[PDB]
């Protein structure tokens, strides 16, 4: 759970699946996480290594 | 629930009580919220107007 602090600025999703702390919305790369997803949790994917 | 995005930079607690999204830790002014408290929710206090 990488805290989204003001210091990190921006984070990109190169090739993998990431989830939010609350919604845990499914995301498919390539795409920018965007500041909307406040918290960035994670899970161990199988098909594509994140 | 003011999302703590990189655009806002920093936010201060002048005189009031604020809570985090998950922990909802009790905070009494004056003090800085700090990036640790990631998502800032709120509640209607009575004794001291936030």
């Amino acid at each position: 759970q990488f805290n989204i602090d003001a210091t990190l600025e921006d984070v990109i999703l190169i090739n993998g699946t990431a989830y939010n702390a609350h919604t845990r919305e499914e995301i498919r790369s390539p795409c920018l996480i965007s500041r909307t997803v406040h918290k960035l949790t994670f899970q161990y994917t199988a098909t594509e290594e994140p």
